[PDB]
């Protein structure tokens, strides 16, 4: 069995397992701000940033052909402020090929480059969406299970406790090839739950970077904010 | 689509559509107590005790092969008050033969008679096992689903927050053929989660019971609390 594991309570500003990418920045209190936030307190909108472990994770093995089992908790709020417009975009807990670079924002939460469904993507993704797209369902704010492609197979609608921290445990069992999500505002003890079948093996490439995505929407004051508290990430390749 | 749905936020004595079986009981405070607590308000060894909802439902149509997706969520305390012996023996959720009685209780929670996996039991239950049997994994509490058996196909190590209220959510998605449980500490934020697949339709009978039963030790002091304080539950059949 090999196995990897980080665990951050908080955040500390220059911590070298962190990579910070694009408006991806760390506070002296400790949190990590996905999205820019203004001089005035406020979200500001055409912004993206994405934060990756430095240490790339073995999931699978081609040789040996077993896959790992992983499972990942963080926890973030979202603001949304503003009155009109709708707020945007969202944020995302993603696995994909090391060493990658932010993708398009908005709608795509920086992940994505379009809207069609592309195995050389090699990206899987579970997605806190704000803003409902033309390849959306209707009800937003939502859970998505994302498979090379920003279309979910899977949706799960849930009701946004404006600027209340939210608790995710996201599971991935290799012997059921089941991955499981589960979101939880203690605050109003609300609890959300998606499950679905996803072949790890068939859609990712044996090492990958996990990360965090966020992004801010396409106009003026359609933007939210995308704060992370904590987050810890563990796998285990047996063989 | 038919569907069926109840949502107990507190229990009421003498209500209709609740069959209480064997030392099941409901207070004036409005909380059910599955198990027998005695005058000195101690946890009562040797006892069983079930509800089930008075009508049954229709969890799939062998007409037409469609099959339900449902949910259900309840919120419940354990409490172990004894030094020794070691407290036994949880509760369960179960669906099951529409007009059941009480089966075996200790290890066997109230719905099975012995270890063997028997198809004819035509039951499925998510556990909260407090006491490892001979087919139980070592660690306890733990989180288990069960299928026609004692011996879950699946199990799920769990922290006890003695006396403490637990919230749980059991979904399944016919579409997937996928079950999957979460249980929830409030104080302690703690989370825990289970899946994995099981056609109903392998499984149960077109009509249904949905219950929780609960059961305490086969000697003495070997018990420990079961108390709900809510209960809801939904179904829908498409077709
Ligand atoms: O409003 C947030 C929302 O914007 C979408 O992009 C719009 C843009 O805001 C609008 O000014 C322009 O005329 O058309 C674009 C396409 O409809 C983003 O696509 C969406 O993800 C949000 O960011
Ligand atoms: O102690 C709780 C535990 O008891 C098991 O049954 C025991 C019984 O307690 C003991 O006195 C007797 O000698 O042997 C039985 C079988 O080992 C139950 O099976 C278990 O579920 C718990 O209830
Ligand atoms: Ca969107
Ligand atoms: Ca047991
Ligand atoms: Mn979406
Ligand atoms: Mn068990």
């Amino acid at each position: 069995v090999e196995t990897i594991s980080f665990s951050f309570s908080e955040f500390e500003p220059g911590n070298d397992n962190l990579t910070l990418q694009g408006a991806s920045l760390i506070t002296q209190s400790g949190v990590l701000q996905l999205t820019k936030i203004n001089q005035n307190g406020m979200p500001a909108w055409d912004s993206t940033g994405r934060t990756l472990y430095a240490k790339p994770v073995h999931i699978w093995d081609m040789t040996t052909g077993t896959v790992a089992s992983f499972e990942t908790r963080f926890s973030f709020s979202i603001e949304q402020p503003y009155t009109r417009p709708l707020p945007a975009d969202g944020l995302v807990f993603f696995m994909g090929p090391t060493k990658s670079k932010p993708a398009q924002g908005y709608g795509y939460l920086g992940i994505f480059n379009n809207s069609k469904q592309d195995n050389s993507y090699q990206t899987l993704g579970v997605e806190f969406d704000t803003f409902s797209n033309q390849w959306d369902p209707p009800q937003v704010p939502h859970i998505g299970i994302d498979v090379n492609s920003i279309r979910s197979i899977k949706t799960q609608p849930f009701q946004l406790d404006n600027g209340q921290v939210a608790n995710v445990v996201i599971k991935y069992d290799a012997s059921s090839k089941l991955l499981h999500a589960v979101l939880v505002y203690p605050s109003s003890g609300a609890i959300y739950t998606i499950a679905e079948i996803v072949d790890v093996k068939q859609v990712l490439p044996e090492w990958v970077d996990v990360g965090l995505s966020g992004a801010t929407g396409a106009q003026r004051d359609a933007a939210e904010t995308h704060d992370v508290y904590s987050w810890s990430f563990q796998a285990s390749l047996p063989e």
